[PDB]
């Protein structure tokens, strides 16, 4: 069951977020592990690039965010 690559990546390119299908897809796999809607997988990676100051994405960056901040407030390992 999908989250839907295709609705994720229209956010991307309000906030100039560069990624391939390879790293949009790697945040529809955390909308279906975590249950969770896309604007915030969307939303909250930008505080993270704003912090690094990176214009682009990279697979190091989209595996960090499940430690950078998903992880951190989980309510299903509570």
């Amino acid at each position: 069951m999908s989250a839907s690559a295709q609705q994720l990546a229209e956010e991307l390119q309000i906030f100039g977020l560069d990624c391939e299908e390879a790293l949009i897809e790697k945040l529809v796999e955390l909308c279906v592990q975590y249950g969770q809607n896309e604007e915030g997988m969307v939303g909250e990676l930008i505080a993270f690039c704003t912090s690094t100051h990176k214009v682009g994405l990279t697979s190091e960056i989209l595996n960090s965010f499940e430690h950078e901040f998903l992880s951190k407030r989980l309510s299903k390992a509570r």
